[PDB]
């Protein structure tokens, strides 16, 4: 039955730290991110994230983003839970909620009827956003080639952040939002204390 | 104002997309010719993960979004543009396709692909479709007489039989907007068909 956990935030080593604390449970650990996660899946990221001269239609982008998912979805996420695995998953609709619907200006309904139409009834059980004001992050990018998304304006990313607090706020018992820019100890220490609650849904 | 006609029939072989295209032009209309998958540079790349033959088994749901990806970024960058400017669309393969190969061949229900082409389209669909209809085994080695078979072309005997059944069923089931051609009859009785039907498609674009 498993347990399917995503991380999201705006633009490494919290996912490997929160692996390691699991394992040393006996629990199978699958690690996975989107777009991505299967070769397939991996090509049509590189579709969506490689800058063009031509503009990339809203719904185009939105489509690409379900197409992938549904191949990572039936290739490596529902296996893994068939297998019982926790899943931590990096990105998954949530973030198209906050990238595609935040930023594109896509309206929430049409999101939705994609999320059913690709998923099911099949939903994160757990979602952990990692919050950051969006200039940072974005400096954190700048200082490594800019893609697609990651050279998008400042009121871009602003809804970017909002949405991802706003989804947050209105179903806390689905999220937990934690501050990305606590001393590393700090920010282990806050892994540690969200453990049992995700281990009391995984044995729930 | 345009008009948009599709192109379809069973797997194989653009020939009479270019030839309409004369009889339309040398009266004077703007004629904007593209083919699905494809037809914008991203589409054209959606298009190659589409036919690349891979180890990875493609779930049916991705090989549908990817086609319905492809036809959004199309029809925001070049069909909706020609109809906008009064021109006919000729298109080889659209949604057709979809139901007659994601539907038909793959076996996906039609009530999902109708959903994707009501999300994608919105109200619009082709103003005429042209069914060109010709037994399987013609097709099928007409697509396989050079290069590496694709994705598709690599099919089963009967994936292709079912693709050609889903064509005729759904032509039949709305005969105003389709027309149904026998593409295994000689050019003069082809292109000639296709002469006898410039009358109807000039006046549906009037
Ligand atoms: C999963 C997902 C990612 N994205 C974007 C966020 C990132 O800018 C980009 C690549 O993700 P990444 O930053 O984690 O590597 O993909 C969306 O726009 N919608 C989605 O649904
Ligand atoms: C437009 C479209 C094409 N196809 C396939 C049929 C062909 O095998 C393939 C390439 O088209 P083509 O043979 O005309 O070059 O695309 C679909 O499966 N679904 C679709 O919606
Ligand atoms: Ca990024
Ligand atoms: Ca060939
Ligand atoms: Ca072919």
């Amino acid at each position: 039955t498993g347990l399917f956990v995503t991380l999201e935030g705006p633009e490494s080593t919290n996912r490997d730290y929160l692996a390691e604390r699991l394992r040393e449970r006996g629990i199978e650990v699958q690690l996975t991110r989107e777009p991505g996660g299967t070769p397939l899946a991996e090509r049509i990221r590189e579709l969506l994230l490689a800058p063009s001269d031509e503009p990339m239609a809203a719904d185009t982008e939105l489509l690409l983003m379900f197409a992938a998912r549904a191949q990572h979805l039936a290739g490596v996420i529902r296996p893994a839970l068939a297998r019982g695995a926790v899943v931590l998953c990096d990105r998954f609709t949530d973030a198209t909620y906050a990238y595609q619907g935040g930023g594109r200006g896509l309206p929430e309904a049409r999101i939705a009827a994609l999320e059913s139409f690709v998923q099911g009834d099949l939903r994160p059980d757990l979602t952990l956003v990692f919050d950051l004001p969006v200039e940072i992050g974005l400096a954190r990018a700048a200082a490594r080639r800019l893609d697609r998304f990651e050279q998008e304006d400042r009121r871009f990313f602003e809804a970017v952040r909002q949405t991802y607090l706003q989804r947050a706020a209105q179903a806390p018992e689905r999220y937990q939002v934690l501050d990305a820019g606590l001393p590393l100890a700090e920010v282990q220490a806050g892994l540690d204390r969200l453990l049992p609650n995700l281990l009391e849904r995984l044995n729930g």
